[PDB]
Order: C-alpha cells, then sequence, then structure tokens
C-alpha cells in the first residue's frame, strides 16, 4: 500500500499536521491532478504501546466509515481514496486551497455581520445533514472547516464523529477545551451523569459564530479549570468595544446555541429558521 501511495501519487509540500498525522499535498501520477493526503502514523513514531495502537487503528478504520458515510455533501470533504499499511494510513482528498477558516479569521481579524450569515448557513446545513444521520462530529472549529477555490467552506476532520444508534449517548472528553459543551465537562465530572449526544455540536457551533464576529471565544482562561467554569456556567457576555457594531438579531442567535442545558439549545434546523436567516423568505 505503501508502493501503491507512492507508486500512484508524487508527494509535496505539508499543509498541516495533528498529534499523530501529517497532510500533504500531493499529485495523482496519472492523472496530474492535485489531492491532499492525511497520512496517519498508527505507531506513533515507535512510541505509543501495543494496544494504542489498536486505539489508532480503529480510530481511522472509523474515521474512513464516518467520511464514506457523508460522501456525497457539497460542503463537506470528499475522501478520495485510502491505503493502508503496518504502520501508516493515506486518505486522499480534494485539495482545498484557500486553507483554513482559522487562517482565514487570522488575517482579517473579524468577519463582518454577513460574511458571518453565509459561513454559518452554509455550516448549519451540514451539521444538519449530519444530524439525520445520527452523527455527531464532536470537533466542530475554525481549523476543521477548509476553503476551497470559490471561498465555500468544506467541513473536515471527522477523527472524533460517531453515528450514534437510537437514544444513545457519549461519555469520552475529546475536543478542544474552548469548543467543548458543558455537558461534556459536566460528563468527566459525574460517572452517574447521563451523557452527552447531538447537541454538543450546536455548542460548539456558537462558540464559532462568536469566534468569528468578536476575533476572540466567549470563554477563555489562562488557568484551565476556571475557564471551564465559566463554560459549565455559560457566563459570558456580548461586551466592550467588540460587539457594538452588530445587530440585537445576530447576538439572539448566538445566546441560543450558547444555552447550558442541551434540551434547551437551539438544534441546527432551529437555527436555520431563526429571522437571522430569513430575510428572503
Ligand atoms: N483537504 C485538505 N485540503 C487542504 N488542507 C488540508 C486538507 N485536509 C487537511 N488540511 C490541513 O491539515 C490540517 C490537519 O488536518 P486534520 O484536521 O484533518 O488533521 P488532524 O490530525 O485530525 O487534526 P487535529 O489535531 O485537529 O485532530 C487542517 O487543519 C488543514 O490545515
Ligand atoms: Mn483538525
Ligand atoms: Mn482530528
Amino acid at each position: 500500500s505503501t508502493h501503491g501511495f507512492y507508486e500512484n501519487y508524487e508527494p509535496k509540500e505539508i499543509l498541516g499536521r495533528g498529534v499523530s498525522s501529517v497532510v500533504r499535498r500531493c499529485i495523482h501520477k496519472p492523472t496530474c491532478k492535485e489531492y491532499a493526503v492525511k497520512i496517519i502514523d498508527v505507531t506513533g513514531g515507535g512510541s505509543f504501546s501495543a494496544e494504542e495502537v489498536q486505539e489508532l487503528r480503529e480510530a481511522t478504520l472509523k474515521e474512513v466509515d464516518i467520511l464514506r458515510k457523508v460522501s456525497g455533501h457539497p460542503n463537506i470533504i470528499q475522501l478520495k481514496d485510502t491505503y493502508e499499511t503496518n504502520t501508516f494510513f493515506f486518505l486522499v482528498f480534494d485539495l482545498m486551497k484557500k486553507g483554513e477558516l482559522f487562517d482565514y479569521l487570522t488575517e482579517k481579524v473579524t468577519l463582518s455581520e454577513k460574511e458571518t450569515r453565509k459561513i454559518m448557513r452554509a455550516l448549519l446545513e451540514v451539521i444538519c445533514a449530519l444530524h439525520k444521520l445520527n452523527i455527531v462530529h464532536r470537533d466542530l472549529k475554525p481549523e476543521n472547516i477548509l476553503l476551497d477555490d470559490d471561498m465555500n467552506i468544506k467541513l473536515t476532520d471527522f477523527g472524533f464523529s460517531c453515528q450514534l444508534d437510537p437514544g444513545e449517548k457519549l461519555r469520552s472528553v475529546c475536543g478542544t477545551p474552548s469548543y467543548l459543551a458543558p455537558e461534556i465537562i459536566e460528563c468527566s465530572m459525574n460517572d452517574n451523569h447521563p451523557g452527552y449526544g447531538k447537541e454538543v455540536d450546536m455548542w460548539s457551533t456558537g462558540v464559532i459564530m462568536y469566534t468569528l464576529l468578536a476575533g476572540s471565544p466567549p470563554f477563555w482562561h489562562r488557568k484551565q479549570m476556571l475557564m471551564l467554569r465559566m463554560i459549565m456556567s455559560g457566563n459570558y457576555q456580548f461586551g466592550s468595544p467588540e460587539w457594538d457594531d452588530y445587530s440585537d438579531t445576530v447576538k439572539d442567535l448566538v445566546s441560543r446555541f450558547l444555552v447550558v442545558q442541551p434540551q434547551k439549545r437551539y438544534t441546527a434546523e432551529e437555527a436555520l429558521a431563526h429571522p437571522f436567516f430569513q430575510q428572503y423568505v
């Protein structure tokens, strides 16, 4: 499969990395077309522990299977090819040439209300289609939303995703602590807690919507545990110079993702019916 991979593609420059991966631009030899390959080291560079190797191999098998499930959506990355050797996995994808939403937010500082509107509608439609399949992404954040050549977003990174059976609940904690829903944190501090569902994605959506308009996240503290209490209490504001220029309509939408009790939180469908997206009914 390594021969298979290097037999069919010429590897190019690094585009990004993760704890146990490297993503590169690569050229398909037969077509001369360009792709992005995510290279996952299941061994972890000679340092994990046999058990973990099989936790990482079944992790990426879960990832590939979630990707085959969501294929075809216009705003979701397309897995085009996969190769598997004893240590490495190779996921071949369409090449997103305008990088991350993160990188784009870094250079613009903040995004206007109309640009945020366009991005958020595209993401909510994505999330809506995931949730109908009962898929929870669990890593929604600006680094995992990419931009193609016309600046339309492409949801990517399904490495923590899962399909749920009817009424099932999750318990493991994964994802970036600034984007983590409260019920996840709660769950990590109580064995008796019910577990969390699809709604964690609607919290993250809230932190992303907020952050594109403010240029900074709604819940931060240099000391993690105090940041987590802020999140668990849902203690944030539309403040200082930061929110002065925006409508009341956007802020109302945001505050409806940013609700602690999951039951009371907006769903992807509720968010698309808000007045904020109804200008042209
Ligand atoms: N299809 C792609 N087109 C262009 N660049 C990409 C593509 N896929 C990934 N990259 C880049 O590589 C980075 C890492 O990709 P990905 O999120 O899929 O890796 P990961 O190891 O799962 O990351 P994480 O630490 O968030 O778990 C992305 O955030 C992006 O910069
Ligand atoms: Mn990622
Ligand atoms: Mn990931």
